[PDB]
């Protein structure tokens, strides 16, 4: 039960989860677009 | 030590998961939509 490391691996992980969601809307976007051009 | 804000932590992170999760099946129905059939 020491501090943790492990807060702050997750907190990477969070941020990385972050990022790849970020990008998966950008792919979505680009769908709906090209969903008419 | 005793208590878990990791638990806190982890459950922000598999909702974030999910979220993910739906989005790239809306991005795959999206796309077997633009598709052959």
């Amino acid at each position: 039960g020491g501090r943790e490391g492990v807060l702050k691996k997750l907190r990477a992980v969070e941020n990385e989860l972050h990022y790849n969601k970020s990008l998966l809307e950008e792919v979505k976007d680009e769908l709906q677009k090209m969903r008419q051009l």
